[PDB]
């Protein structure tokens, strides 16, 4: 029950561009009392070299079912990235202070994806 994420993934590969389009999440589970529910989306490559490896989409404000409607790009992306990295995508709830809590996260290696072909996802978020 920790809810729901909605996400699209494209390798556009003639332009070395891994395109992760962050749709919504549904009924993102209520956990911290103090905390907000102020929901966003962390990507990572990994492995990963840190830094450039990561993208965060926008932090929604008071709802726990959220619609970022948002493509993160990483561009410069390989066959041999593709072949090596596994796309970690977490969600958190950004708190009161410029913090968070982590909600939940799913994993998809890139090996399974095929070249300029669309893959829909409609998953469950886990805690590992």
């Amino acid at each position: 029950t920790l809810g729901a994420l909605e996400f699209s993934l494209l390798y556009d590969q003639d332009n070395s561009n891994l395109q992760c389009t962050i749709i919504r999440a549904k009924g993102l589970k209520p956990m911290d009392s103090n905390g907000l529910a102020d929901p966003y989306v962390k990507l990572h490559l990994l492995p990963g070299a840190s830094k450039s490896n990561k993208l965060r989409t926008k932090t929604l404000r008071n709802t726990r079912n959220p619609v970022w409607n948002e493509t993160l790009q990483y561009h410069g992306i390989t066959e041999e990235d593709m072949q090596r990295k596994t796309l970690r995508i977490s969600v958190c709830d950004e708190d009161k202070f410029g913090h968070n809590e982590f909600i939940g996260e799913t994993r998809f290696s890139l090996k399974k994806l095929k070249a300029n072909q669309r893959k829909n996802f409609n998953i469950c978020l886990e805690r590992v």
